[PDB]
DNA sequence: CTAGCGACTAATTTTTCGGTTCACGGTCCCACAACTAACGAC
């Protein structure tokens, strides 16, 4: 900006506006209605997992009891809908991986990925 | 629970080869066609 090669931001209309993490409140699995209730400022939300009974499931559950760490998230409308774009903490896999062995990747427009390991070709 | 704060394409021309025309002093073997000399009938 002193030299001057970027110009200011014009925000647009549709943005998702951010929300930090000391507005969630109230969070709770009510059973009855079989979906996580909170309330993002003094509003009510059902939450609509739908057909994701594992992905996400294991995930707000991870929050509600205290051992998962949420960020300042944010949320999107998308003309009817209503979606939350939570910043969640994940934390690293680790697997059985040598340091030695080398994966040997080349990316084309003609083949993707090619990848050699070894005999391995993929 | 909320608020303050850290140049490429089409049209026209021209030319070599083929077509056409004129038209006086060995062997051995198995069949097939003659063929003829003799034989029998009228």
């Amino acid at each position: 900006y002193w030299k001057g090669e970027r110009s200011l931001p014009n925000f647009k209309k549709d943005m998702a506006f951010p929300f930090g993490l000391q507005g969630i409140s109230r969070l709770v699995y009510d059973e009855e209605k079989k979906a996580f209730c909170f309330r993002l400022y003094r509003v009510p939300f059902k939450t609509y997992l739908g057909k994701d009974f594992t992905d996400k499931r294991m995930l707000l559950e991870r929050l509600v009891k205290g051992d998962v760490k949420l960020c300042a998230s944010n949320i999107q409308l998308n003309g009817g809908k209503i979606f939350w774009l939570a910043v969640f903490e994940i934390e690293k896999e680790k697997h059985s991986l040598k340091p030695e062995v080398i994966a040997e990747a080349s990316l084309s427009l003609e083949y993707p990925i090619v990848v050699k390991t070894g005999k391995n070709r993929l």
